């Protein structure tokens, strides 16, 4: 409970304030006695199906979130302010649930990845477009909106960031789910033999997708289809066109055989299943995009051990002493990997952006936050880059984490707890 | 309150910590807000006015008696009576207590094993410790200091150790190593405005020179012992050069890289940190292990506030540094710290990479799970500084929490001490 929280810069010795997490919500895991900061789903960063806010739970929620909006408009206290509050309140009291106005929703969603800890890339929270598709009632539907997404954000290369969001939650056995994990992602197959083709991180949602009727191609890179739930209904599938799915092959600008590996990517990187909280409401269906950083792609995606794994058939090309871990082949191969994605991307003019200027760009934004907020939450273990941490900016600078509202928050697989018709 | 589980998203191994449950110590976290990235909370730091009272001694006293007598299978057993009965008729009479030979070896070595932010702790049973508790003056720590760094150093061949001056009474007689480590390059602020050799350093060797040592004022300046005895004022030392074993840093395929001249010392050595046991402190317990070769690598010679030479080496690689989108540092990175191992495995001075650690580190975690119930862990120190998420630790999950005895963070003693 201090008022004021001090984090320094130990490479610029910039201190800053933090009263921001004053406003903090919900718990994060940790205590006086332990810290679970290195824990990925902590109890608290999820968002369980059938626990849907009762009356008495969502009016202070609400009324929260109303007060923040009309104080972020400078209306706070106003009659419009006073009028809203009274409306929403009449509202729960007579259907247990209330709708957000437009401003509010466009609001609320912005917030939302403002207050992401994990995102580095929060410098561009208030330029986020955000499509209401809150009068969507089908599967088909869900996919007309979902492509019409697709299309605004690729903008030929030229990528924009997005949102889309779905009816909120009701009785919880109502939900609108994208059961995809992101909107563009590519297959993987598990083989009798126990290898695996394509991305080994979809295996389990191919098969679903298999099971559901996708005729798989069974390639390297195969887009999967999108498995639309709609009002709780059983999921559908559809495939997305193909002339909607921009794709960058990746070369390397010296290495002449980098292009033999056969690697590519998709530019529009979209995460669908998470949650989003407004209010104490929760869209449960609410598809968002950017633009990559080059270390999802290059170091993760592609040099993860139990996903691509192209490390040991890129070093091997490199001619590298692949005997000694002393003599860094990883860390070599890594570097060039990740050189040939920057390079492959923007020759093909696709929007992206390098570890070392999205880090700088994000103590920038941080520094801007607690100027004109109060504070920035950020979490450095996901803030800092899988390669080349300490010579990146973010490394060096002291971080609070803490939890506001609005926020993502993940919520389980819908296959484990579907209903199924 | 429950058992926690860790896992690891590589290996989808699952472990269970119970170990947790009997820490005492705060973390600086609070069930709101998580400070896990900052470097020296309230609570992993030793203020020397802070000093025990008769009150406070005794129940820290049995904590720790009571642990060893258990590491020890006696709990509870005439001899582990008999001390209990011995430390307190001590902290009675003399408002303070000594510690056994067996306790402090002990004591030292799950320091070192509860030590959340060490990736070496694999190694934490090999730790010689040698006992300097009989110490009086500054010349008698700096013959302590200069056994340690030969034993340690042995060759090359380094060996693990501690030393361990006189625990502190009121305060106002701490024993204390001014240096920041045993062996370290000196720092010079040039007249245009510049850092010679090691920044981290500047204001340590101002004193050393404000002191009377006269530097050579070159880029790999060994700084000289600068040491406080019994809350006196502290005496500069020359360690002599035949102890300090250096490596110079070349590279197996770029044949220009000796020509940068770079050196670095063999033996890591860190003397500003205090050891605590069963309440007691040692403000004076220099350490020392051996190098992962990014500690060197990366962020001695990277770090922008460092010796910063990426650009340099950048220059002789003949790279594109006109956009960051080209690499140029990572290339760079990788390139100094290949030759950083390959230039102390030439030359047979211990040294491992960050992947052999990381490896070691994991084995270790799952070993103290099995046996102990679990392992703090602090995975924003255990990453190493390059190429994180290739190595293993980078998808472990870790608990982290503070068990005793540890080494804990104190002020600089030029904040503290009067002439
Ligand atoms: C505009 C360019 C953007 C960039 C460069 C960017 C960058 C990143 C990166 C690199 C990560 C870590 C990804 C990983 O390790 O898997 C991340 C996480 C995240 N991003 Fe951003 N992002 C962008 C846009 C957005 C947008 C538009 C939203 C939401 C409206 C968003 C919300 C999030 C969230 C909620 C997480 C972490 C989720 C969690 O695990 O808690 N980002 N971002
Ligand atoms: C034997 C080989 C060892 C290796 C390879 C090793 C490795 C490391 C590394 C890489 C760090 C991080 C240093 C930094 O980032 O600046 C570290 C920290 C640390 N080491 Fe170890 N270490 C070793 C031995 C020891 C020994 C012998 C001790 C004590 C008896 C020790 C106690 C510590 C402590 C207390 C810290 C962090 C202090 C803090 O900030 O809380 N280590 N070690
Ligand atoms: C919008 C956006 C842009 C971008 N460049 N990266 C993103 C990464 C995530 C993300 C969050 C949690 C887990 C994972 C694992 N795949 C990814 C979410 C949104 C992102
Ligand atoms: C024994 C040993 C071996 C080794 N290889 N590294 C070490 C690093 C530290 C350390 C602790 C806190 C801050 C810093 C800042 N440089 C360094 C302590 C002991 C070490
Ligand atoms: C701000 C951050 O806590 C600080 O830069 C830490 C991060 N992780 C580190 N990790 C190690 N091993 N050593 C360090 O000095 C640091 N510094
Ligand atoms: C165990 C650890 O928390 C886990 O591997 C985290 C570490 N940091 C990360 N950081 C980012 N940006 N993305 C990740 O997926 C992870 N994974
Ligand atoms: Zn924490």
């Amino acid at each position: 409970c201090p008022r004021f929280l001090k984090v320094k810069n130990w490479e610029t010795e910039v201190v800053l304030t933090d009263t921001l997490h004053l406003k903090s919500t919900l718990e994060t895991g940790c205590t006086e006695y332990i810290c679970m900061g290195s824990i990925m789903h902590p109890s608290q960063h999820a968002r369980r199906p059938e626990d849907v806010a009762t009356k008495d739970q969502l009016f202070p929620l609400a009324k929260e979130f109303i007060d923040q909006y009309y104080s972020s408009i400078k209306r706070f206290g106003s009659k419009a302010h006073m009028e809203r509050l009274e409306e929403v309140n009449k509202e729960i009291d007579t259907t247990s649930t209330y709708q957000l106005k437009d401003t509010e929703l466009i609001y609320g969603a912005k917030h939302a990845w403002r207050n992401a800890s994990r995102c580095v890339g929060r410098i561009q929270w208030s330029k986020l477009q955000v499509f209401d598709a809150r009068d969507c009632t089908t599967a088909h539907g869900m996919f007309n909106y979902i492509c019409n997404h697709v299309k605004y954000a690729t903008n030929k290369g030229n990528l924009r960031s997005a949102i889309t969001i779905f009816p909120q939650r009701t009785d919880g056995k109502h939900d609108f789910r994208v059961w995809n994990s992101q909107l563009i992602r590519y297959a993987g197959y598990k083989q009798p033999d126990g290898s695996t083709l394509g991305d080994p991180a979809n295996v389990q949602f191919t098969e679903i997708c298999i099971q559901q009727g996708w005729k798989p191609p069974r390639g390297r890179f195969d887009v999967l289809p999108l498995l639309l739930q709609a009002n709780g209904n059983d999921p559908e599938l559809f495939q997305i066109p193909p002339e909607l799915v921009l794709e960058v092959p990746i070369r390397h600008p010296k290495f002449e055989w980098f292009k033999d590996l056969g690697l590519k990517w998709y530019g529009l990187p979209a995460v669908s299943n998470m949650l989003l909280e407004i209010g104490g409401l929760e869209f449960s269906a609410c598809p968002f995009s950017g633009w990559y950083m080059g270390t999802e792609i290059g170091v993760r995606d592609y040099c993860d051990n139990s996903r691509y794994n192209i490390l040991e058939e890129v070093a091997k090309k490199m001619n590298l002493d692949m005997r000694k871990t002393s003599s860094l082949w990883k860390d070599q191969a890594l570097v060039e990997i990740n050189i040939a994605v920057l390079y492959s991307f923007q020759s093909d003019k696709v929007t992206i952006v390098d570890h070392h200027s999205a880090t700088e760009s994000f103590i920038k934004h941080m520094e801007n936050e607690y100027r004109c907020r109060g504070g920035c939450p950020a979490d450095w273990v996901w803030i800092v880059p899988p390669m080349s941490g300490s010579i990146t900016p973010v490394f060096h600078q002291e971080m609070l984490n803490y939890r506001l509202t609005p926020s993502f928050e993940y919520q389980p697989d819908p296959w484990n707890t579907h209903v199924w018709k």
